[PDB]
């Protein structure tokens, strides 16, 4: 405020704004012209950081009336844009940036990355932005009643269905082997909030439905990595997908959903959590296998394999760098994440991501029989105490914070494209 | 005062005070009479929390003259009762309670749970209460001299002995397979304390003695877990057993006992700690197998197993949820705990908790050679360093906070019984 | 308070019997028992003073966390600004002259100091940050190295090639036996390797040995030089600490550089992937380092150990890391019972990545370096470490080490 | 008892003893594969010890089993650190004393390798080997 790191930032954003508005369109730019606009961004982002290292809590307090209003990622970054022009892109710029190919973008998301990273490092705004992400979403809340009634939802990506106290999720995307994308992520969280707020559900289950692509026709398929074509084409939102899906549904599978002080016992269980059982058919690549690292029980086919392909030229493989080590040790996890190793279902070390491996013939009966072993009450009071020791609140947030800005930098890194 | 909570709570309970006073005992419990007592309790416990979230350190400072007087669990909760009526049960209430049919109690221990938690969550109180249950008990301080001169102490649950510089502890409840209860917890802490202080004990040893019950006669079993008898009836105490065990002797095996500023070298080694060896015969089940995660060296006999059985309807198995992970991975642990899996000594995954698995006719020999390998003053230094890397003072403190209120909840969850 | 002078008269008495008494080796028994009691009351006081005044003491030595000072510098500065708190240059000198068997254990004070310093959420991260900044001797030989591509140093032989900063432990006398001079060539090899824009991946291996028991064959490392240990040649600060806060830490987080070069806002530290290859064996510090590389290779005839168990000292930061590599169970069989994992036994895969016959190790190694090139690896690496070992974790551990180790140094049986 | 290593005839003999001990630093091979001669009666016995698959990786491709790798237990009985091999060895000799061992041993061999089996093999060896002796590449 007084140390005027803001005017420096403000001052800097202009030199950027001017250079863009007066220099030729990206690829039209000369070696020198490239070195100059690039020099301006760096001085700007460099400033975006210094300002937040000392004023994040303030900035956060103004956007949320002093940690008094829970705001989801999208909301928070938007609110940030209009209340602090220059700090983070506006809806417009994100709109424009999208219009082009990854590599003529000025990489504005990096700012959202610097923003999200500052907030999460803060022991005040950190846990607060995280609680806002655990709250149930408006869409899910909207559908909570008709779900309680019909016992079936059917979104473009997933297909929820209650059945014996089981919130059966099914990522049916036969068109794409279930490649994650912007929408897929929305339905996922909606599908998970539904399974968590529906008293009728006791144990949740994620599984990939049968495919429809000629190469896979007839076979179920868990997951086949993040929708590439958008990474090329600019559909992967640092916030509406990469961060959302971590701070959102994937984190609800661990801690559940944060409700309001309604029902009784909220004083000791403000969050409703339930056990999950993922089942892998065919394979689990990329983001997919990222999910297995947070389930209560992993069932795998005999012919299934797991991998985090984003090795040589890619983006971070999600909070996998935060969880893989815990299941396979530092030499496992790097072989898989750095070197690109691929674990097969029937090999020894597969027992360190998967709980059971059975021939497709009988995987179906096996999934069932396990859906009936986590019914218990201790299986909630054991689950919750295990996850606390497994991954600390601080621990997770620390990771996320640095991920936001490290990954933002990967979307735009030249290699990635 | 000012806050206001102290009065809301003071009245909230006052209500239960009356409501209970007027309505009959349980079961008579007309009916949604309960829903009223229910709500009464919930609104009360809910208030017990809010008060402590903001005044724990104060409450703690008043009970211990500002972290100036070390008070053990029993003492602290008692002191709390008389100095803050309504916050936690009195010696009397508990009495009334500890003499009923568990399945029909108001659940006052839950109050004790909300207290132990807020007290441990505080980075102020936290360390202090725990350093108070590091400190050697009186019973042992008292029994020490006779031990030093005799080298023998027959207690009820345990049989202590000094032989060759080895503190040989022998859980000797042959009538019940070394079951569990406060006298056992009292003999174990006393025994461990005596070991750690006896300038004549270099290494500790824990094995179960031969059983006298007809099912396992002639042989010896390690432990058959918590006495179920005394949990049904009522009366596995949340404070004099569950919490005591984990903060008292089980934690001493890991950090040693805390001594006054007497001996030369205190400034650097305020606690006396020594390595410990546990040998398994027949089995460890329940609390028994929980101990295994705290020993330096561990032998079992080929033909035994280790499990924590209560998966579907028991409770939480102590710190096995904070420790098993570090021992066998997230899948292993959820298998052992969540789905009650059992491991046998001669199966591969058994080397995850056991150091040596030796034919019963060779066990005596193995044990004896191990007691001779943990001598040094280096082993003591390397031990202290390693435990620091595994279980940081913080992680443990944090896990015990929640455990106190979660186990308390599980200690009465209607299903448990 | 009046804790200071209190501490002072304490170092006073000690200073006194520091002359009156005869050489260590001819005292008796209230002779010894008296100096010994003295020290205790002094060190005991050194602690209480710092438990409440470390940050102050640190602030005065570094103009309020405004000047980064390396271990040596900091302890020296501490000595002249707070006589009695920690040994002076000369005081140590007397010590190093004697054999580790007869010293008064003056290092223990540096152990008490350096401990309290790292224990603070303010001073510790700073002494640390300070030990991550490029080492002068390194910034000295940087330009020469970049143009040359070759730096020759007593214990280490650096060399850039095909974008690889190959380091080569070459004690062609003594099986690379570590010593506080190697810890110097080593930390310089790392820095140069990190700051040379032409380097993308680092490689640590052992040169061919000259000694008869191993002439013509490579050897990774035989741990610490047991000799200089008895002789009084292993510095608690200049070696044991400088080692874990110096180069070994750099292999994890990189070199903290100055705000100069575009990107500093997101990467104030330059890190790079490193690959370790094991020939013959990794005993001690040799093994300890394998718990910090991105890829470990070893010939099938190798094995690893820290088999200082019944008498030796604490094996560095192994007690902190071995846990996450092979569980608390193995972790203790190794460090407590002195066990060694053979390159080929199944459990060797908890520590090594690849194991091949020595007459193909070279190619296994080459084909290895080319796999950690991309900038995708730099990111994933960096996050993985953020998870495996965190800042607080390392700080807390290194704190207690500072002292614990000190004492383990001047302990009868190790001597 | 194996110290250091069992290469060639050294290894061949280990397929005929009642108990094999080896220090953990050992390994075994017959790594005459691309040029050397036939490794004695190994081709006849290694089969029954480690299957036709391993049998050939050893003798045909020239592979060597390291004392400590799992597959070393197909050839050795006990593997200990050289600074306890002596006792492992002593405590070993006292376990094969009785006349009960003489009988059981003798029957076990009658099953493992029979008279016709050894004869047939040794026959073809007589010649095969001869030729492998005076063969350009071995020379
Ligand atoms: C899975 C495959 C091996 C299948 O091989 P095939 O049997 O050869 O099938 P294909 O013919 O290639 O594909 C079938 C079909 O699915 C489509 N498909 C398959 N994978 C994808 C992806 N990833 N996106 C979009 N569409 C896809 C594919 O385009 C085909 O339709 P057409 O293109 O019209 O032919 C292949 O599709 C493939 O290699 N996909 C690459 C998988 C991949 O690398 N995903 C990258 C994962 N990287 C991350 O998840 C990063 C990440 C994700 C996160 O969620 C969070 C985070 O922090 C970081
Ligand atoms: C061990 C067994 C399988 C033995 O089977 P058998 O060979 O069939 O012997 P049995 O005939 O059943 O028992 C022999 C004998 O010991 C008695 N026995 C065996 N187990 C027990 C227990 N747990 N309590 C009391 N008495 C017991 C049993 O009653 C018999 O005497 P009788 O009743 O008069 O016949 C059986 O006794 C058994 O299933 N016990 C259940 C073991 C168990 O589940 N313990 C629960 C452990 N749960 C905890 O420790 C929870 C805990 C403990 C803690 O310390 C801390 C903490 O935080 C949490
Ligand atoms: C490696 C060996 C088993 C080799 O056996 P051999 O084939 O029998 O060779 P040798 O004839 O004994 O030695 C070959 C040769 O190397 C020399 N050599 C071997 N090891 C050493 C060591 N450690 N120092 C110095 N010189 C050595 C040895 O003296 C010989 O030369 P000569 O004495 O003139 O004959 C043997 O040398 C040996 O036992 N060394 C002991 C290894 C050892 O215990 N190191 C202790 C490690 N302890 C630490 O690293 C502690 C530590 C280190 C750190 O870096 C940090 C920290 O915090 C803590």
């Amino acid at each position: 405020d007084t140390d005027g790191l803001w005017a420096a930032l403000t001052e800097a954003a202009a030199s950027v704004e001017k250079l863009l508005a007066t220099l030729p369109e990206h690829g039209a730019r000369s070696s020198a012209e490239r070195a100059e606009i690039a020099a301006a961004h760096d001085a700007a982002r460099a400033l975006r950081v210094r300002f937040l290292d000392t004023h994040a809590d303030a900035v956060y307090d103004r956007l949320t009336d002093h940690r008094r209003v829970h705001l989801r990622l999208a909301e928070l970054v938007e609110a940030a844009a209009t209340a602090f022009p220059g700090l983070v892109p506006t809806q417009q710029q994100l709109a424009v940036e999208r219009s082009l190919p990854q590599a003529a973008k000025e990489g504005h998301e990096i700012d959202q990355g610097i923003f999200l990273r500052a907030v999460l490092r803060s022991p005040l705004a950190g846990p607060h932005l995280l609680d806002a992400m655990l709250r149930p979403t408006p869409r899910a809340l909207e559908l909570l009643p008709e779900f309680v009634r019909t016992g079936e939802v059917e979104m473009e990506a997933v297909h929820l269905e209650r059945r014996d106290g089981v919130a059966r999720l099914t990522m049916c995307r036969d068109d794409r082997l279930n490649a994650e994308d912007g929408q897929q992520v929305d339905d996922m969280e909606t599908a998970v909030d539904l399974a968590l707020l529906d008293p009728g559900v006791r144990v949740g289950l994620l599984r990939g439905g049968v495919m429809s692509h000629p190469r896979y026709r007839g076979k179920r398929v868990f997951s086949a990595g993040i929708n590439l074509k958008y990474l090329s084409q600019g559909g992967i939102s640092l916030v509406d997908f990469l961060m959302r899906k971590e701070l959102g549904y994937i984190h609800k599978l661990v801690r559940g959903v944060l409700t309001n002080d309604d029902r009784p016992g909220w004083w000791h269980s403000p969050r409703i959590e339930k056990p999950w059982v993922a089942a892998v058919d065919g394979f689990a690549i990329g983001g997919g296998a990222q999910l297995l690292l947070v389930f209560d029980r992993v069932l795998a086919s005999s012919d299934a394999y797991f991998s985090l392909p984003a090795a040589k030229e890619g983006i971070i493989p999600g909070a996998a760098n935060l969880r893989l080590g815990r299941f396979a040790g530092p030499r496992v996890s790097r072989q898989v994440i750095l070197e690109g190793r691929r674990i097969w279902a029937k090999e020894p070390e597969a027992r360190l991501l998967v709980d059971e491996v059975v021939e497709p013939d009988e995987l179906d009966a096996a999934i069932e029989r396990s859906l009936t072993r986590l019914d218990g009450d201790a299986v909630l009071a054991n689950r919750r105490m295990l996850n606390l020791a497994d991954e600390s609140p601080d621990g997770f947030r620390a990771y996320m914070a640095e991920f936001a800005l490290m990954q933002a930098l990967r979307l735009y890194g030249h290699d990635v494209i």
